[PDB]
Protein backbone atom coordinates (compact mmCIF):
# COMPACT_ATOMS: atom_id res chain seq x y z
CA UNK A 1 0.00 0.00 0.00
CA UNK A 2 3.04 2.31 -0.07
CA UNK A 3 2.64 5.51 1.94
CA UNK A 4 -0.46 7.68 1.65
CA UNK A 5 0.41 11.01 0.03
CA UNK A 6 4.06 10.06 -0.46
CA UNK A 7 6.01 10.23 -3.74
CA UNK A 8 5.89 6.82 -5.54
CA UNK A 9 9.51 7.19 -6.66
CA UNK A 10 10.73 8.23 -3.21
CA UNK A 11 8.67 5.48 -1.63
CA UNK A 12 10.46 2.91 -3.82
CA UNK A 13 13.78 4.26 -2.58
CA UNK A 14 12.62 4.35 1.04
CA UNK A 15 11.78 0.67 0.57
CA UNK A 16 15.29 0.06 -0.88
CA UNK A 17 16.84 1.34 2.32
CA UNK A 18 14.32 -0.36 4.65
CA UNK A 19 14.47 -3.74 6.42
CA UNK A 20 12.89 -6.92 4.99
CA UNK A 21 10.35 -8.82 7.09
CA UNK A 22 11.68 -11.74 9.12
CA UNK A 23 10.94 -15.21 7.73
CA UNK A 24 7.42 -15.90 9.05
CA UNK A 25 6.22 -12.30 8.62
CA UNK A 26 7.34 -12.33 4.99
CA UNK A 27 5.92 -15.82 4.56
CA UNK A 28 2.52 -14.89 6.01
CA UNK A 29 2.34 -11.78 3.82
CA UNK A 30 3.61 -13.71 0.78
CA UNK A 31 1.37 -16.78 0.99
CA UNK A 32 -1.84 -14.81 1.57
CA UNK A 33 -1.20 -11.98 -0.91
CA UNK A 34 -3.82 -13.61 -3.19
CA UNK A 35 -6.75 -13.64 -0.73
CA UNK A 36 -9.17 -10.70 -0.70
CA UNK A 37 -8.55 -8.09 2.00
CA UNK A 38 -4.74 -8.32 1.79
CA UNK A 39 -4.65 -4.54 0.97
CA UNK A 40 -6.14 -3.78 4.42
CA UNK A 41 -3.00 -5.07 6.15
CA UNK A 42 -0.42 -2.58 7.42
CA UNK A 43 2.51 -2.14 5.05
CA UNK A 44 5.86 -3.85 5.73
CA UNK A 45 7.28 -0.47 6.83
CA UNK A 46 4.60 -0.11 9.49
CA UNK A 47 5.19 -3.68 10.74
CA UNK A 48 8.90 -2.96 11.18
CA UNK A 49 8.15 0.32 12.99
CA UNK A 50 5.52 -1.48 15.12
CA UNK A 51 8.01 -4.14 16.25
CA UNK A 52 10.54 -1.39 16.94
CA UNK A 53 8.01 0.30 19.25
CA UNK A 54 7.38 -2.92 21.24
CA UNK A 55 11.14 -3.16 21.87
CA UNK A 56 11.93 0.51 22.50
CA UNK A 57 8.94 0.81 24.81
CA UNK A 58 9.50 -2.38 26.82
CA UNK A 59 5.84 -3.29 26.29
CA UNK A 60 4.64 -6.61 27.67
CA UNK A 61 0.86 -6.10 27.65
CA UNK A 62 -0.49 -5.35 24.15
CA UNK A 63 -4.09 -4.94 22.96
CA UNK A 64 -4.85 -5.25 19.25
CA UNK A 65 -8.19 -4.27 17.72
CA UNK A 66 -8.36 -5.36 14.09
CA UNK A 67 -6.44 -8.61 13.62
CA UNK A 68 -7.32 -10.03 10.19
CA UNK A 69 -4.83 -12.75 9.10
CA UNK A 70 -2.46 -11.90 11.97
CA UNK A 71 0.30 -9.96 10.18
CA UNK A 72 0.47 -6.92 12.54
CA UNK A 73 -0.03 -9.10 15.63
CA UNK A 74 2.82 -11.33 14.41
CA UNK A 75 5.15 -8.37 13.85
CA UNK A 76 4.63 -7.20 17.44
CA UNK A 77 4.61 -10.69 18.95
CA UNK A 78 8.07 -11.41 17.55
CA UNK A 79 9.45 -8.58 19.67
CA UNK A 80 7.58 -9.34 22.90
CA UNK A 81 9.44 -10.46 26.05
CA UNK A 82 9.19 -14.14 27.08
CA UNK A 83 6.29 -13.02 29.29
CA UNK A 84 4.82 -10.76 26.61
CA UNK A 85 1.06 -11.00 25.94
CA UNK A 86 -1.23 -9.78 23.13
CA UNK A 87 -5.01 -9.73 23.40
CA UNK A 88 -6.17 -9.81 19.79
CA UNK A 89 -9.74 -8.74 18.98
CA UNK A 90 -11.44 -9.61 15.71
CA UNK A 91 -14.94 -10.35 14.44
CA UNK A 92 -13.88 -12.58 11.51
CA UNK A 93 -13.41 -16.30 12.38
CA UNK A 94 -12.03 -17.34 8.98
CA UNK A 95 -9.30 -14.74 8.54
CA UNK A 96 -8.44 -15.11 12.21
CA UNK A 97 -8.21 -18.90 11.77
CA UNK A 98 -5.43 -18.21 9.27
CA UNK A 99 -3.85 -15.83 11.78
CA UNK A 100 -3.70 -18.62 14.34
CA UNK A 101 -2.07 -20.96 11.78
CA UNK A 102 0.84 -18.56 11.29
CA UNK A 103 1.32 -17.51 14.90
CA UNK A 104 1.76 -21.10 16.10
CA UNK A 105 3.89 -21.66 13.00
CA UNK A 106 6.24 -18.88 14.17
CA UNK A 107 6.07 -19.99 17.79
CA UNK A 108 4.44 -16.85 19.21
CA UNK A 109 0.89 -18.19 19.44
CA UNK A 110 1.66 -18.56 23.14
CA UNK A 111 1.86 -14.79 23.47
CA UNK A 112 -1.39 -14.04 21.62
CA UNK A 113 -4.90 -14.47 23.03
CA UNK A 114 -7.47 -14.16 20.25
CA UNK A 115 -10.87 -12.84 21.26
CA UNK A 116 -13.32 -13.65 18.45
CA UNK A 117 -16.43 -11.47 18.26
CA UNK A 118 -17.37 -7.76 18.09
CA UNK A 119 -14.49 -5.70 19.50
CA UNK A 120 -16.78 -3.56 21.68
CA UNK A 121 -18.16 -6.63 23.46
CA UNK A 122 -14.58 -7.77 24.16
CA UNK A 123 -13.47 -4.36 25.42
CA UNK A 124 -16.50 -4.29 27.68
CA UNK A 125 -15.41 -7.64 29.20
CA UNK A 126 -11.84 -6.39 29.66
CA UNK A 127 -13.06 -3.34 31.57
CA UNK A 128 -15.36 -5.63 33.57
CA UNK A 129 -12.29 -7.60 34.67
CA UNK A 130 -10.96 -8.08 38.19
CA UNK A 131 -8.52 -6.51 38.44
CA UNK A 132 -8.77 -3.95 35.62
CA UNK A 133 -6.19 -4.84 32.94
CA UNK A 134 -3.73 -2.15 31.80
CA UNK A 135 -1.81 -2.51 28.56
CA UNK A 136 1.51 -0.91 27.69
CA UNK A 137 0.47 -0.48 24.07
CA UNK A 138 -2.81 -0.57 22.13
CA UNK A 139 -3.10 -0.90 18.34
CA UNK A 140 -6.42 0.31 16.89
CA UNK A 141 -6.87 -0.86 13.30
CA UNK A 142 -10.45 -2.06 12.69
CA UNK A 143 -13.74 -0.54 11.51
CA UNK A 144 -13.21 3.22 11.30
CA UNK A 145 -16.77 4.02 12.37
CA UNK A 146 -15.94 2.87 15.91
CA UNK A 147 -12.51 4.52 16.26
CA UNK A 148 -13.85 7.14 18.71
CA UNK A 149 -15.13 4.31 20.93
CA UNK A 150 -12.03 2.13 20.69
CA UNK A 151 -9.83 5.12 21.54
CA UNK A 152 -11.88 6.24 24.54
CA UNK A 153 -12.42 2.77 26.03
CA UNK A 154 -8.85 1.74 25.30
CA UNK A 155 -7.46 4.94 26.80
CA UNK A 156 -8.74 3.97 30.24
CA UNK A 157 -7.39 0.41 29.78
CA UNK A 158 -3.95 1.92 28.98
CA UNK A 159 -1.34 2.57 31.67
CA UNK A 160 -0.02 6.09 32.12
CA UNK A 161 3.01 6.28 29.88
CA UNK A 162 1.46 3.64 27.65
CA UNK A 163 1.25 4.15 23.90
CA UNK A 164 -1.87 4.23 21.74
CA UNK A 165 -1.26 3.57 18.02
CA UNK A 166 -4.01 4.31 15.49
CA UNK A 167 -3.83 3.39 11.80
CA UNK A 168 -5.50 4.99 8.75
CA UNK A 169 -5.45 8.59 10.01
CA UNK A 170 -4.71 9.93 6.51
CA UNK A 171 -7.40 7.64 5.01
CA UNK A 172 -6.30 7.51 1.36
CA UNK A 173 -6.01 11.29 1.31
CA UNK A 174 -9.79 11.57 1.65
CA UNK A 175 -9.21 13.50 4.91
CA UNK A 176 -8.60 16.59 2.76
CA UNK A 177 -12.13 16.55 1.31
CA UNK A 178 -14.16 19.64 2.11
CA UNK A 179 -17.54 17.90 2.32
CA UNK A 180 -16.74 14.20 2.81
CA UNK A 181 -19.67 11.98 1.88
CA UNK A 182 -18.16 8.68 3.02
CA UNK A 183 -18.82 7.75 6.67
CA UNK A 184 -15.27 6.58 7.51
CA UNK A 185 -13.84 9.85 6.16
CA UNK A 186 -16.22 11.91 8.31
CA UNK A 187 -15.50 9.82 11.40
CA UNK A 188 -11.75 9.99 10.83
CA UNK A 189 -11.81 13.75 10.25
CA UNK A 190 -13.53 14.35 13.57
CA UNK A 191 -11.32 11.77 15.28
CA UNK A 192 -8.11 13.52 14.18
CA UNK A 193 -9.42 16.97 15.12
CA UNK A 194 -10.46 15.71 18.56
CA UNK A 195 -7.16 13.96 19.18
CA UNK A 196 -5.14 17.04 18.13
CA UNK A 197 -6.39 18.82 21.26
CA UNK A 198 -6.81 15.82 23.58
CA UNK A 199 -4.76 16.98 26.57
CA UNK A 200 -4.59 13.47 28.04
CA UNK A 201 -2.12 12.44 25.32
CA UNK A 202 1.00 13.72 23.54
CA UNK A 203 0.68 12.81 19.86
CA UNK A 204 2.70 12.41 16.67
CA UNK A 205 1.17 11.78 13.23
CA UNK A 206 3.55 9.50 11.27
CA UNK A 207 3.28 9.11 7.45
CA UNK A 208 3.83 5.33 7.12
CA UNK A 209 1.32 3.16 5.30
CA UNK A 210 -2.06 4.93 5.41
CA UNK A 211 -0.96 7.24 8.21
CA UNK A 212 -0.59 6.27 11.85
CA UNK A 213 -0.87 8.35 15.00
CA UNK A 214 1.09 7.74 18.19
CA UNK A 215 -0.67 8.93 21.33
CA UNK A 216 1.42 8.71 24.51
CA UNK A 217 -0.79 8.74 27.64
CA UNK A 218 0.27 11.32 30.23
CA UNK B 1 10.48 22.47 5.81
CA UNK B 2 7.37 20.28 5.56
CA UNK B 3 8.06 16.63 4.76
CA UNK B 4 10.41 15.61 1.96
CA UNK B 5 8.48 13.92 -0.84
CA UNK B 6 5.13 14.41 0.89
CA UNK B 7 2.02 16.01 -0.63
CA UNK B 8 1.91 19.77 0.22
CA UNK B 9 -1.86 19.64 0.70
CA UNK B 10 -1.73 16.52 2.87
CA UNK B 11 1.18 17.97 4.81
CA UNK B 12 -0.93 21.04 5.65
CA UNK B 13 -3.64 18.73 6.98
CA UNK B 14 -1.15 16.58 8.90
CA UNK B 15 -0.02 19.84 10.52
CA UNK B 16 -3.69 20.69 11.34
CA UNK B 17 -3.99 17.48 13.33
CA UNK B 18 -0.52 17.72 14.93
CA UNK B 19 0.56 19.20 18.28
CA UNK B 20 1.89 22.77 18.66
CA UNK B 21 5.32 23.31 20.22
CA UNK B 22 5.37 24.10 23.94
CA UNK B 23 6.00 27.75 24.86
CA UNK B 24 9.81 27.98 24.75
CA UNK B 25 10.18 25.66 21.75
CA UNK B 26 7.71 27.77 19.78
CA UNK B 27 9.34 30.94 21.08
CA UNK B 28 12.86 29.83 20.11
CA UNK B 29 11.68 28.82 16.64
CA UNK B 30 9.60 32.00 16.30
CA UNK B 31 12.15 34.57 17.45
CA UNK B 32 14.99 33.17 15.31
CA UNK B 33 12.99 32.44 12.15
CA UNK B 34 14.68 35.49 10.57
CA UNK B 35 18.32 34.44 11.07
CA UNK B 36 20.08 32.51 8.28
CA UNK B 37 20.22 28.74 8.73
CA UNK B 38 16.73 28.47 10.27
CA UNK B 39 15.75 26.06 7.40
CA UNK B 40 18.37 23.56 8.66
CA UNK B 41 16.43 23.00 11.89
CA UNK B 42 14.24 19.91 12.23
CA UNK B 43 10.57 20.61 11.54
CA UNK B 44 8.08 21.00 14.42
CA UNK B 45 6.74 17.51 13.63
CA UNK B 46 10.18 15.98 14.12
CA UNK B 47 10.68 17.86 17.41
CA UNK B 48 7.39 16.47 18.76
CA UNK B 49 8.32 12.94 17.64
CA UNK B 50 11.81 13.40 19.12
CA UNK B 51 10.42 14.38 22.53
CA UNK B 52 8.01 11.46 22.32
CA UNK B 53 10.96 9.10 21.80
CA UNK B 54 12.82 10.44 24.88
CA UNK B 55 9.72 9.66 26.97
CA UNK B 56 8.71 6.33 25.43
CA UNK B 57 12.29 5.11 25.60
CA UNK B 58 13.07 6.24 29.16
CA UNK B 59 16.30 7.81 27.89
CA UNK B 60 18.44 9.69 30.40
CA UNK B 61 21.77 9.88 28.54
CA UNK B 62 21.46 11.67 25.17
CA UNK B 63 24.17 12.64 22.67
CA UNK B 64 23.40 15.29 20.06
CA UNK B 65 25.67 15.99 17.08
CA UNK B 66 24.51 19.10 15.25
CA UNK B 67 23.07 21.61 17.72
CA UNK B 68 22.70 24.96 15.94
CA UNK B 69 20.42 27.36 17.90
CA UNK B 70 19.31 24.57 20.25
CA UNK B 71 15.80 23.77 18.96
CA UNK B 72 16.15 19.95 18.73
CA UNK B 73 18.17 19.78 21.95
CA UNK B 74 15.44 21.83 23.67
CA UNK B 75 12.67 19.54 22.40
CA UNK B 76 14.41 16.50 23.88
CA UNK B 77 15.56 18.25 27.05
CA UNK B 78 11.98 19.15 27.95
CA UNK B 79 11.16 15.45 28.18
CA UNK B 80 14.27 14.32 30.07
CA UNK B 81 14.03 12.95 33.63
CA UNK B 82 15.22 15.17 36.50
CA UNK B 83 18.56 13.38 36.13
CA UNK B 84 18.47 13.52 32.33
CA UNK B 85 21.63 14.68 30.51
CA UNK B 86 22.38 15.83 26.94
CA UNK B 87 25.90 16.19 25.57
CA UNK B 88 25.50 18.67 22.72
CA UNK B 89 28.24 18.88 20.07
CA UNK B 90 28.59 21.83 17.73
CA UNK B 91 31.34 23.71 15.92
CA UNK B 92 29.54 27.09 15.77
CA UNK B 93 30.02 29.34 18.85
CA UNK B 94 27.56 32.05 17.76
CA UNK B 95 24.52 29.91 16.95
CA UNK B 96 25.29 27.79 20.00
CA UNK B 97 25.47 30.94 22.15
CA UNK B 98 21.85 31.55 21.16
CA UNK B 99 21.07 27.92 22.00
CA UNK B 100 22.39 28.46 25.52
CA UNK B 101 20.23 31.60 25.91
CA UNK B 102 17.05 29.62 25.26
CA UNK B 103 17.92 26.50 27.23
CA UNK B 104 18.54 28.46 30.44
CA UNK B 105 15.45 30.50 29.57
CA UNK B 106 13.38 27.28 29.58
CA UNK B 107 15.16 25.91 32.63
CA UNK B 108 16.73 22.86 30.98
CA UNK B 109 20.24 24.28 30.53
CA UNK B 110 21.09 22.15 33.56
CA UNK B 111 20.48 19.01 31.53
CA UNK B 112 22.56 20.07 28.50
CA UNK B 113 26.36 20.05 28.30
CA UNK B 114 27.51 21.92 25.21
CA UNK B 115 30.79 20.78 23.70
CA UNK B 116 31.99 23.52 21.32
CA UNK B 117 34.39 22.43 18.59
CA UNK B 118 34.62 19.81 15.79
CA UNK B 119 32.28 16.92 16.62
CA UNK B 120 34.91 14.26 15.84
CA UNK B 121 37.32 15.73 18.38
CA UNK B 122 34.54 15.64 21.00
CA UNK B 123 33.54 12.06 20.18
CA UNK B 124 37.18 11.06 20.44
CA UNK B 125 37.31 12.53 23.98
CA UNK B 126 34.08 10.75 24.95
CA UNK B 127 35.50 7.40 23.85
CA UNK B 128 38.72 8.27 25.70
CA UNK B 129 36.69 8.65 28.89
CA UNK B 130 36.98 6.63 32.09
CA UNK B 131 34.65 4.90 32.26
CA UNK B 132 33.35 4.72 28.68
CA UNK B 133 30.07 6.68 28.47
CA UNK B 134 26.99 4.95 27.03
CA UNK B 135 24.01 6.95 25.85
CA UNK B 136 20.42 5.76 25.61
CA UNK B 137 19.83 7.83 22.49
CA UNK B 138 22.03 9.60 19.92
CA UNK B 139 20.81 12.24 17.45
CA UNK B 140 23.04 12.71 14.39
CA UNK B 141 22.18 15.90 12.52
CA UNK B 142 25.34 17.74 11.41
CA UNK B 143 27.61 17.80 8.34
CA UNK B 144 26.48 14.95 6.09
CA UNK B 145 30.01 14.21 4.87
CA UNK B 146 30.86 12.77 8.31
CA UNK B 147 27.66 10.77 8.89
CA UNK B 148 29.46 7.44 8.38
CA UNK B 149 31.94 8.43 11.11
CA UNK B 150 29.37 9.79 13.55
CA UNK B 151 27.27 6.63 13.15
CA UNK B 152 30.17 4.22 13.66
CA UNK B 153 31.78 6.05 16.59
CA UNK B 154 28.41 6.75 18.18
CA UNK B 155 27.28 3.15 17.77
CA UNK B 156 29.98 1.96 20.17
CA UNK B 157 29.10 4.78 22.60
CA UNK B 158 25.45 3.60 22.52
CA UNK B 159 24.08 1.04 24.98
CA UNK B 160 22.54 -2.14 23.63
CA UNK B 161 18.87 -1.36 23.23
CA UNK B 162 19.77 2.29 22.74
CA UNK B 163 18.37 4.26 19.81
CA UNK B 164 20.30 6.00 17.05
CA UNK B 165 18.35 8.73 15.20
CA UNK B 166 19.71 10.14 11.94
CA UNK B 167 18.19 13.11 10.10
CA UNK B 168 18.23 14.03 6.38
CA UNK B 169 18.16 10.46 5.02
CA UNK B 170 15.88 11.49 2.13
CA UNK B 171 18.04 14.59 1.46
CA UNK B 172 15.59 16.79 -0.47
CA UNK B 173 14.75 13.87 -2.74
CA UNK B 174 18.26 14.00 -4.21
CA UNK B 175 18.76 10.42 -2.98
CA UNK B 176 16.88 9.28 -6.10
CA UNK B 177 19.49 10.74 -8.47
CA UNK B 178 21.18 8.16 -10.67
CA UNK B 179 24.58 9.88 -10.82
CA UNK B 180 24.60 12.31 -7.86
CA UNK B 181 27.21 15.02 -8.29
CA UNK B 182 26.80 16.64 -4.86
CA UNK B 183 29.01 15.19 -2.10
CA UNK B 184 26.31 15.03 0.62
CA UNK B 185 23.99 13.13 -1.74
CA UNK B 186 26.69 10.57 -2.53
CA UNK B 187 27.60 10.15 1.13
CA UNK B 188 23.96 9.82 2.16
CA UNK B 189 23.22 7.30 -0.59
CA UNK B 190 26.02 5.03 0.57
CA UNK B 191 25.10 5.62 4.22
CA UNK B 192 21.50 4.48 3.69
CA UNK B 193 22.55 1.44 1.65
CA UNK B 194 25.06 0.42 4.32
CA UNK B 195 22.59 0.89 7.16
CA UNK B 196 19.88 -1.13 5.36
CA UNK B 197 22.01 -4.25 5.85
CA UNK B 198 23.77 -3.32 9.11
CA UNK B 199 22.95 -6.37 11.22
CA UNK B 200 23.92 -4.62 14.45
CA UNK B 201 20.75 -2.50 14.27
CA UNK B 202 17.02 -2.85 13.53
CA UNK B 203 15.96 0.18 11.49
CA UNK B 204 12.91 2.17 10.41
CA UNK B 205 13.00 5.02 7.87
CA UNK B 206 10.40 7.63 8.93
CA UNK B 207 9.16 10.35 6.49
CA UNK B 208 9.10 13.38 8.83
CA UNK B 209 10.96 16.55 7.95
CA UNK B 210 13.79 15.63 5.56
CA UNK B 211 13.58 11.94 6.45
CA UNK B 212 14.86 10.38 9.65
CA UNK B 213 16.06 6.86 10.37
CA UNK B 214 15.68 5.06 13.68
CA UNK B 215 18.36 2.46 14.35
CA UNK B 216 17.78 0.35 17.46
CA UNK B 217 21.03 -1.29 18.66
CA UNK B 218 20.73 -5.05 19.22
N1 LIG C 1 -16.73 -4.47 15.01
C1 LIG C 1 -15.64 -5.22 14.89
N2 LIG C 1 -15.20 -5.97 15.91
C2 LIG C 1 -14.11 -6.71 15.79
N3 LIG C 1 -13.41 -6.74 14.68
C3 LIG C 1 -13.79 -6.01 13.62
C4 LIG C 1 -14.93 -5.23 13.70
N4 LIG C 1 -15.07 -4.60 12.53
C5 LIG C 1 -14.06 -4.97 11.75
N5 LIG C 1 -13.27 -5.82 12.41
C6 LIG C 1 -12.00 -6.37 11.89
O1 LIG C 1 -11.12 -5.27 11.60
C7 LIG C 1 -10.08 -5.88 10.82
C8 LIG C 1 -9.38 -4.80 10.00
S1 LIG C 1 -8.02 -5.43 8.95
C9 LIG C 1 -6.71 -5.67 10.21
C10 LIG C 1 -5.33 -5.80 9.55
C11 LIG C 1 -4.24 -6.17 10.56
N6 LIG C 1 -4.18 -5.16 11.62
C12 LIG C 1 -2.90 -6.23 9.82
O2 LIG C 1 -2.32 -5.15 9.62
O3 LIG C 1 -2.50 -7.36 9.45
C13 LIG C 1 -10.77 -6.92 9.93
O4 LIG C 1 -10.13 -8.19 10.07
C14 LIG C 1 -12.19 -6.99 10.51
O5 LIG C 1 -12.57 -8.36 10.66
N1 LIG D 1 32.31 19.09 11.93
C1 LIG D 1 31.39 19.59 12.76
N2 LIG D 1 31.51 19.47 14.09
C2 LIG D 1 30.60 19.94 14.91
N3 LIG D 1 29.51 20.56 14.46
C3 LIG D 1 29.32 20.71 13.14
C4 LIG D 1 30.26 20.23 12.25
N4 LIG D 1 29.83 20.49 11.02
C5 LIG D 1 28.66 21.11 11.13
N5 LIG D 1 28.34 21.24 12.42
C6 LIG D 1 27.06 21.79 12.92
O1 LIG D 1 25.99 21.00 12.40
C7 LIG D 1 24.82 21.79 12.67
C8 LIG D 1 23.70 21.36 11.73
S1 LIG D 1 22.14 22.30 11.97
C9 LIG D 1 21.50 21.51 13.49
C10 LIG D 1 20.01 21.81 13.69
C11 LIG D 1 19.49 21.31 15.03
N6 LIG D 1 19.71 19.86 15.14
C12 LIG D 1 17.99 21.61 15.11
O2 LIG D 1 17.23 20.81 14.54
O3 LIG D 1 17.65 22.64 15.73
C13 LIG D 1 25.25 23.24 12.44
O4 LIG D 1 24.91 24.04 13.58
C14 LIG D 1 26.77 23.16 12.30
O5 LIG D 1 27.38 24.17 13.10
C1 LIG E 1 -11.37 -1.69 7.10
O1 LIG E 1 -10.25 -1.01 7.66
C2 LIG E 1 -9.30 -0.81 6.70
C3 LIG E 1 -9.68 -0.65 5.38
C4 LIG E 1 -8.71 -0.45 4.40
C5 LIG E 1 -9.09 -0.30 3.07
C6 LIG E 1 -8.13 -0.11 2.08
C7 LIG E 1 -8.52 0.04 0.76
O2 LIG E 1 -9.74 0.14 0.51
O3 LIG E 1 -7.62 0.06 -0.12
C8 LIG E 1 -7.37 -0.40 4.75
C9 LIG E 1 -6.99 -0.56 6.07
C10 LIG E 1 -7.96 -0.76 7.05
O4 LIG E 1 -7.59 -0.92 8.35
C1 LIG F 1 23.86 21.07 7.05
O1 LIG F 1 22.97 20.02 7.46
C2 LIG F 1 21.70 20.32 7.07
C3 LIG F 1 21.49 21.08 5.93
C4 LIG F 1 20.19 21.39 5.53
C5 LIG F 1 19.98 22.16 4.39
C6 LIG F 1 18.68 22.48 4.00
C7 LIG F 1 18.47 23.24 2.86
O2 LIG F 1 19.46 23.50 2.14
O3 LIG F 1 17.31 23.64 2.63
C8 LIG F 1 19.11 20.94 6.28
C9 LIG F 1 19.33 20.18 7.42
C10 LIG F 1 20.62 19.87 7.82
O4 LIG F 1 20.84 19.13 8.94
MG1 LIG G 1 -5.28 -0.13 8.48
MG1 LIG H 1 18.69 18.10 9.47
Amino acid sequence: KGITGFDPSLYSYLQSISADDSFYLAQLRRETAHLPGAPMQISPEQAQFLGLLISLTGAKQVLEIGVFRGYSALAMALQLPPDGQIIACDQDPNATAIAKKYWQKAGVAEKISLRLGPALATLEQLTQGKPLPEFDLIFIDADKRNYPRYYEIGLNLLRRGGLMVIDNVLWHGKVTEVDPQEAQTQVLQQFNRDLAQDERVRISVIPLGDGMTLALKK
